[PDB]
């Protein structure tokens, strides 16, 4: 009466064919799923590249223009150190931002207006921060500061110079920013069919003193705003279509999985019933179901994201990539649910399945050694080590240590401070060589004998 | 009858001599062939790195003397970014054109004519391509573009200043380019006793504004075409005889390698035949003499190759190459068959032999796991990390992570826009930390495993 | 009467507690001791970056106002070659701090007087220092030298040219040192809403002849004393009550450690009486409490020393961050003693336990081969190989090549020197070929039997 | 008579002890030798430390002093590329020359005569090397050419322009050369505590014209010749007296293994002899008496070159160099024989011992495929990839990407060339794919394997 059912229940496909002779409707769907949405990926990805770049490109054409003596691999380390050189940068900045339409490679249109810090009619804004009241004495050891910062900016039009009467409050100085909005038009998307569509620049130059160290950074960042242009004519619909054809297939996959979920509940249901006459009732539930159904939720809100993208009615590309991205990523690692039918294939997933939960164990057990070392490391050879300045940064050279990766340039930053500080130097050679010898002759070895004792209970 | 056939079909060259007392020929022949072959390929690459040596030392000084501001390192930025700057580049290439007789190092002659994009008597050809109607309005966002390409191009008969008046459509450029020829000897053959050939090198300088991002790569390729000069005079053949003797040992080679798989195939069918009174039937297949033939029919095609290609007739260097070297290291790769014939060796090679087949199919389940991560990957981080830009450069990066190379920087590049956006970053470290911890902690480890099991199986 | 007492003094906290029902203090205090080390470090070092920031940025600023021709990244080989040079560089320096006021975008006092090298109402001291007597006449292969040091020394007072008339004495100098001290205040701890405090930097240039090679390094050094201001005002006390809670929370965990130690002390007196009628005495010893102990001194001592420190009464800030980081290391390994109370982690942590004695054994019987191989390297590949000019240096390089990083740079350098000496060349091949080999195809290999043989010790 | 004998040859020192009480000389003979062989070892490399430093120093010098336009790091693409520079070049270097005494730092004096290229009373020679008959028409498709080579060079006396009438036949052009000569006085031994020396540097500065490639490289190569100088005079020999201490204890050490080794030889003959009424006959030398040995007589030949070297007579270092360190090491390699006399360590050397033979024969198959693997890239890559250029530099690429180092460089070099052969790109993946992935996943499987099975072997 149950026994019957209960062992349909729990059957290969292929044998589940044999036995009631049914479609496997399911299976062909989820192959078809497979290949749509990983199109649907790289068509979405070759996409996006060409936009990267365009932004890119225009901003690195915006660095050469605006900031005096750029060049290419300066960005962390551009900076100004006497008011001359500040002035110079800040005055030709705003002369080439008056100089772009008969200098420039590309084609920009003016911006004005449209709030702050723009006034009506202006184009560029040039603004600098101070703190409220300033009086600095080191010869006397003495300051009385009011930390309320006041803006003062100064307004340019664009053509169709009160900015070089600027004077900088040096001592009480907490940053000055150069604000535009430049207009170009994306005719590169031509190269991929696309219709060309309209970016407005926003772009911010920052000269950083936040520090009061006697050096000010100068760094340019743009923001693009894409829309779709107003007047397109290009001489002489099948992308929503896939879309949609994506949303149904993940739809009808949906129903399918969780009808069965349903159908497995309900056994779950009737066989505790009839066993009244949680590890073992949740022996109903197939866990690649659940993942089916986690990634057809993913794709179906990924797509309807990525369509209103498209439409450049959204503008939110990240949280859509990660949405698509890691749906491809569930709907790949559930083609070893097929792989499992197979003896040979299925010895291989069930050791990596068994070994999994000594795994977590011992990975739980190591943590507690790994963040006392990031603590400790972080503390000592932070003042001293680049890689040690953040916790998060010294995870991660940590994590590269234990694969063997960017040892002895770490080992050199530590020599090149050995004259300086002898007890940090010693300090840090114990750190680094205690560290490393108990991670790889230790801990990766108990890995690898978790994995092959699981093998061999696997294989027996 | 036929088992004493048989019996001395599957048997070792020492006991079949001892059986037979026939001469082993085909084994020293093989070791002939090893020989000749890894001869003719050290002496064929001698002599292509002298020529590889010659283009690139030429190009490099093509790069110096014709782009206006270049440095060595410098390839992947060179970029214009004003007006000014590509005027004086591209009048700056087409002067030291003029120039070359009395400022280079090397000895150069002009080429004229010779087809497009040269007229008759034409030694350099300065072409501008750009839309055939172009009019952009960013300020409107209007734009009515006819993609169709034209190209106005100025001719330069070398001396013995009409582009002078070049007049560049910014707007609508899609790209300049530079075209000529120069025709050197190479003396430095000399070095390797060899005869001077004569070199003409087609020299392509390209200012590419197919992005319209402001900014425009400058590039120079080169493409050698060699000649054998038609007056050599050098004051005061053994090299064809080696092809022609590698060529005969390769014949007989396969000769012998082929017969005796013709008679195992004849052995094959008496055996079902009489077994009549797939996978067993092949075992009377010798896989290493389908190796050999393999290998000899690639290394006889590769030195024909090589015969056309050092007479000049052929310039297919690549195809050559690669056919040799896959016939060289299918000879060496060969070797292996001699130490199966000794115990203590045969214990190794039969261990990874029995381990094959569970190591391939598990690269086909590690298969689909790391695909997914590859294609999830590209698409979240390849808009803000660089080693995540195209799907092969995604696979590369993940593959050197699996083995514990260049991790660090790969987490640095993210760290640099920890700032930016966060949820990117977080996913970031999610990704990065879960991949590296799955494949080294638990693919790596089952890899060692399987082989550990197969060489415990080959132990009892 | 004895049993019992002897079975509950070894029995785990859960069943101590069922067995008399006593308060787990010790347990939770622990849990809070972990909780409020971190937290106190965290703060500390959020608090160290921000001072170690600021010294940093001063001290670049510095380099490129007082150093002529300075640019980042050239630290390691800034030098003079010319007399020129170096009176330019000289004399530039001067000027500059002499012009400070007026082009610096740090706000900086001066400081006059105060013992040597400055006489009083003197700023800047200009010292050269050469031997007392010094003939050397290489055209003779002769020399006269008496090796005492002779300093003669300019002073400069600050605005509100002696030092131009500067003659050096080539042939004999030493050195040249220019020190001055610059009074600023560290604006930017209003960031982290502290007070801000009064930096005096000590700045040291030296031209350093000292190798008489003709070739001069010029390095920048500064050493900042950090002070209270003496009159602080900003416009509108629970960091020490925290550090307090510490030290009396370390303090109540080392009494109850203590108490605990002491009663299995007297236990283990008691047992060894009782069997009259060391590594079994030692069994009776909790080392999870001496660990404990330990750590409570560390973090006692480190938070006096902190307390000390941001009053600004101390300035070991890295004997306090040794000490506290240590401290936190500890507390955090501490955190194995409760997984071991868990049959799945106990396994693992056990394995290690009886993995330990054999792996140091043979990390001693490693350390004799890599010493040997540390001091051959040394001597043969430190006069050409710049990662061999120091013991340490090598060691560092040959632990790197164990764990494969940093390889083929490593056998890139001695390619670049294989035309010079080919004897070394070929040394170098077989040392690196044979030291990688030998530590990684069978040390890590032996390292890696040894935890599985632990392993399977512990499963069965 | 005999079976004692016999025992009491092959018992541990200890027992040995206990049995006859003889004096165990030869163990702390041993311990001895270690001990000044590692101080001397340390003595001479800090020696060499210097030296090394003081001739690099001064070749910097040398290269800032006399190449126009550099700087560090350029020493590899340092090169002229049009006539007027490479005139600039010569006619700097020649200026700096005669300038030398009043712009360097250094002091130098000048060397006149001597043998060629001097002339008697000249200081510099200019030396230009041609082809004695060169006509090259590559118009013409022709060249007639006499390889013989003519040197035609000026000479010039330093002070106290003939070559700037230099023409050079830059058609026909080999290379040009300037030597000359400078001597110096090493203060900076004083910081040793030593006396001066004198040396002299012999500078070449080269343009190499023989690529014939319209690139010349430019490099400065020094050779110092060092001296005892003839007037030393420093205002107010322990050191050959440890040598000669050194030389007596290696003497005695090798007097004693040389008794012992006749001594067991005797007693093997003696067995042999006995058992009439080769690896058994063999198990009566002690190998480690042979490793004694070997190590004697090396420590003894490097430290009588070392003594020679000391006193000025020689200046082979590198051999004695590689003498003493080769001794150092064998020397600490045999301090594994005093742990094989403690169970607990000997079962760790017993392992790797008996572990020695199957990974010596796994070496033998794994390098057949690994030559093969050399080989074929070697061919393919060599073309288009740096780190392929020569057979060396190939395997030390292969070996490093077989320990996990540099892999993503290797696969970004031939990205960067994908686009110009797809063929070679996608042989590329092939290949190096292939490769890693056998060599990781099989290969070193294998290794660890080995080492387990040996280990177990061992501990039952
Ligand atoms: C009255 C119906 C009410 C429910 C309505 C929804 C019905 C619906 O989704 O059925 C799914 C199946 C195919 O679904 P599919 O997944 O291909 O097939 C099922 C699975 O194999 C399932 O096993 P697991 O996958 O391991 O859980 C098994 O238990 C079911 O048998 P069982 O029923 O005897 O237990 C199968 O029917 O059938 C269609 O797909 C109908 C196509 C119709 C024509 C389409 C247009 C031509
Ligand atoms: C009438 C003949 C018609 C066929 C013509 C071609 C004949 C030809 O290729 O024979 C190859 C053998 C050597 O060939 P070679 O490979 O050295 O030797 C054979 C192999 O050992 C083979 O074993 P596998 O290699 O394991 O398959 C074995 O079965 C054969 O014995 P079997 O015949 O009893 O079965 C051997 O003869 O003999 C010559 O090489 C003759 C040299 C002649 C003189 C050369 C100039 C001085
Ligand atoms: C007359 C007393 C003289 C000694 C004075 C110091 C007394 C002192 O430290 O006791 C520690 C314990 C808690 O200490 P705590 O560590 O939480 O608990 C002890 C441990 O569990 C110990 O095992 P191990 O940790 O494995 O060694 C066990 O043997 C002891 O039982 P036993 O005594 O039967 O052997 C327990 O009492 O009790 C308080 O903490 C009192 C709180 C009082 C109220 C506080 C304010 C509200
Ligand atoms: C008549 C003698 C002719 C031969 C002359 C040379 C004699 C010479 O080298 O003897 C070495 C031994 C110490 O040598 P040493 O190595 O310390 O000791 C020997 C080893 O232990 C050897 O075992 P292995 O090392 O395993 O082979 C063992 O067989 C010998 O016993 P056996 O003789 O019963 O077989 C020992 O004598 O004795 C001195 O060192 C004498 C010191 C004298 C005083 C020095 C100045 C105060
Ligand atoms: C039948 C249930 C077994 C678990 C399948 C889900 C595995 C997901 C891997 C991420
Ligand atoms: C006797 C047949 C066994 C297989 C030999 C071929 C192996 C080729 C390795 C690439």
């Amino acid at each position: 009466d149950l026994r019957r059912r209960l062992k349909y229940f729990f059957m290969s496909p292929c044998d589940k064919f044999r036995a009631k002779g049914r479609k496997p409707c399911k299976l062909m769907l989820q192959v078809v799923k497979i290949l749509v949405v990983t199109v649907q990926l790289i068509l979405f990805g070759l996409s996006n590249q060409l936009a990267v770049t365009f932004r890119e490109e225009n901003t690195i054409a915006f660095r050469h223009l605006f900031l005096l003596g750029y060049s290419d691999g300066a960005d962390d380390t551009f900076a100004a150190y006497t008011r001359e050189q500040l002035y110079q940068a800040i005055f030709h900045a705003v002369d080439q931002y008056l100089a772009l339409p008969d200098v420039s490679l590309g084609r920009y249109a003016y911006v004005r207006g449209g709030g702050d810090p723009w006034t009506n009619g202006s184009g560029l804004a040039l603004c600098q921060r101070y703190y409220h009241r300033g009086h600095v004495d080191p010869a006397n050891d003495t300051f009385d500061i009011d930390p309320m910062v006041v803006t003062d900016c100064i307004q340019v039009d664009p053509p169709e110079s009160s900015y070089k009467n600027l004077t900088l409050k040096f001592h009480k100085l907490v940053n000055v920013t150069i604000h535009f909005r430049l207009k170009t038009i994306n005719l590169q998307s031509l190269i991929n069919n696309e219709i060309p569509d309209c970016y407005t620049f926003s772009v911010l130059i920052t000269f950083d003193n936040k520090a009061h160290s006697g050096r000010i950074p100068i760094s340019l960042e743009t923001q693009a705003h894409i829309q779709e242009c107003k007047h397109p004519s290009v001489f002489q619909s099948f992308r929503l279509l896939f879309d949609v054809v994506v949303i149904l297939t993940c739809s009808l996959s949906f129903l399918l999985c969780a009808r069965s979920l349903l159908r497995g509940f309900l056994l779950q249901n009737e066989f505790v019933g009839f066993m009244w006459r949680l590890w073992e009732r949740l022996e109903f539930v197939n866990g690649w179901y659940i993942l089916l159904v986690t990634s057809d939720v993913l794709t179906i809100s990924g797509t309807i994201m990525k369509i209103g993208i498209e439409a450049k009615n959204l503008a939110s590309y990240d949280v859509c990539s990660i949405l698509l991205g890691t749906s491809t990523l569930l709907v790949w690692v559930g083609v070893i649910r097929y792989l499992t039918f197979f003896h040979n294939y299925n010895i291989l997933i069930a050791t990596l399945r068994v070994a999994l939960p000594s795994v977590m164990r011992f990975c739980c057990c190591v943590a507690v050694i790994y963040l006392g070392y990031c603590f400790c490391g972080w503390i000592v050879l932070g003042p001293y080590h680049v890689k040690f300045r953040s916790l998060s940064m010294v995870s991660e050279c940590l994590f590269s240590l234990i694969n063997g990766d960017d040892m002895f340039v770490t080992f050199a930053a530590m020599q090149a401070q050995q004259g300086r500080s002898s007890l940090v130097w010693l300090f840090s050679q114990l750190y680094l060589y205690s560290f490393i010898s108990l991670f790889i002759y230790m801990v990766l070895s108990l890995f690898i004998a978790l994995i092959t004792g699981a093998y061999d209970t696997i294989k027996h």
